[PDB]
Protein backbone atom coordinates (compact mmCIF):
# COMPACT_ATOMS: atom_id res chain seq x y z
CA UNK A 1 0.00 0.00 0.00
CA UNK A 2 1.22 4.19 -0.23
CA UNK A 3 0.12 4.57 3.71
CA UNK A 4 2.84 4.35 5.73
CA UNK A 5 5.22 1.68 4.01
CA UNK A 6 7.86 3.88 3.41
CA UNK A 7 8.55 6.77 6.59
CA UNK A 8 12.28 6.07 5.35
CA UNK A 9 14.51 7.75 3.11
CA UNK A 10 18.25 5.85 3.43
CA UNK A 11 21.25 8.01 4.85
CA UNK A 12 23.91 5.94 2.88
CA UNK A 13 22.08 5.69 -0.84
CA UNK A 14 21.58 9.59 -0.66
CA UNK A 15 25.31 10.72 -0.02
CA UNK A 16 25.75 8.07 -2.78
CA UNK A 17 22.85 10.46 -5.20
CA UNK A 18 24.76 13.28 -4.16
CA UNK A 19 28.58 12.93 -4.47
CA UNK A 20 27.54 11.54 -8.18
CA UNK A 21 24.99 14.48 -8.93
CA UNK A 22 27.83 16.34 -7.64
CA UNK A 23 30.79 15.26 -10.52
CA UNK A 24 28.26 15.77 -13.31
CA UNK A 25 27.02 19.30 -12.17
CA UNK A 26 30.94 20.44 -12.32
CA UNK A 27 31.62 18.64 -15.83
CA UNK A 28 28.55 20.42 -17.37
CA UNK A 29 29.77 23.96 -16.28
CA UNK A 30 31.74 25.30 -19.04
Amino acid sequence: PAIYIGATVGPSVWAYLVALVGAAAVTAAN
